[PDB]
């Protein structure tokens, strides 16, 4: 039994007995590779007061599926769009919120707009770097920019 | 300027400006292989309504740090000890939390206590797997389960 103790725009806060729970909307990131480059995003986030290193990523809107969405977050955050294969998902944070962001791997980039979205920093950069970056301190991750650093490491060498 | 509608237990809730944002304690999660089987665990988790496969993980009390938090959340969940070595933070979802989640890697793993928490059941399952569990829709995961299954493909073979 949910007692909602506010309705947001990006979330709603309930207790659930002694639990607190965000409900939030869920997410689509996008890992995309081209010419040993991963695409990767850069944008500052209020929640932590900096910019960390993510990939393409955001909200399902309504009316959206997953790959919708995914399409839709590449060409608004990079302007590009290229062949769409879903991954896995996974839940952010279940201790405490819902969100579940569903992953996908995209090949054959090409331009469709002239990036577009001006706020968002498009980073192309080696995952290698990024790794290494990010173990000398001079980047952190979201969890979407590590997971595609991994995927890469993983599969796509 | 953040204006707090909520200060609770495990998170705060404030809005700063147009931004709805969650202070959360950061976290840990233990990253263990042992003859080719990962370390998961699982709990009903309310915010999402089932168990999804994860790595041993918890919060980071006063007075520890992320090493000590490792060590202690991997005995209590799990009755294990063994040799810590840091990997890599990540951010679970920057644009509306500010919880951290470091990562470890355990090794070496005996066993110092009979595990002992008992609503957390003890998943050791090959990392491959729990790939094909998810990828048949038979487990879900949260982020730290898919960070321990991504990080042995990558690089525990
Ligand atoms: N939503 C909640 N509200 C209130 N208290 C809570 C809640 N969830 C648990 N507790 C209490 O707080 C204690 C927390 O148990 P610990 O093992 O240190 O943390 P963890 O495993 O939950 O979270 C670790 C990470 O894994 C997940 O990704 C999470 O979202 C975190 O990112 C519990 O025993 C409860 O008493
Ligand atoms: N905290 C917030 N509160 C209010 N509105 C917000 C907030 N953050 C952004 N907006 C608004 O909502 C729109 C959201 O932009 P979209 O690209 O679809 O999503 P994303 O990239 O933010 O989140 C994608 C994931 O990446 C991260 O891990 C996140 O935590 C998610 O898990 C913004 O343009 C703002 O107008
Ligand atoms: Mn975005
Ligand atoms: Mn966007
Ligand atoms: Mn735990
Ligand atoms: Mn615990």
């Amino acid at each position: 039994e949910r007692t909602y103790l506010y309705r947001g725009r990006i979330l709603n806060l309930a207790l659930e007995g002694r639990y607190e729970i965000v409900e939030h909307k869920p997410a689509v990131a996008v890992i995309a590779l081209r010419e040993g480059r991963m695409l990767f995003v850069r944008q500052m986030r209020p929640a932590v007061g900096l910019a960390p290193l993510e990939i393409p990523a955001g909200l399902i809107e309504p009316g959206e599926d997953p790959l919708e969405a995914a399409r839709r977050e590449l060409a608004e955050e990079t302007g590009l769009s290229g062949d769409l294969t879903y991954l896995f998902s996974y839940f952010v944070s279940p201790g405490f919120t819902d969100e579940k962001t569903h992953v996908f791997l995209a090949e054959n980039l090409k331009e469709v707009e002239a990036d577009e979205d001006e706020a968002i920093e498009v980073v192309w950069m080696r995952p290698e770097e990024a790794l290494e970056r990010h173990q000398r301190g001079e980047v952190e991750f979201s969890a979407t920019g590590l997971v595609g650093v991994l995927y890469y490491h993983a599969f796509l060498r």
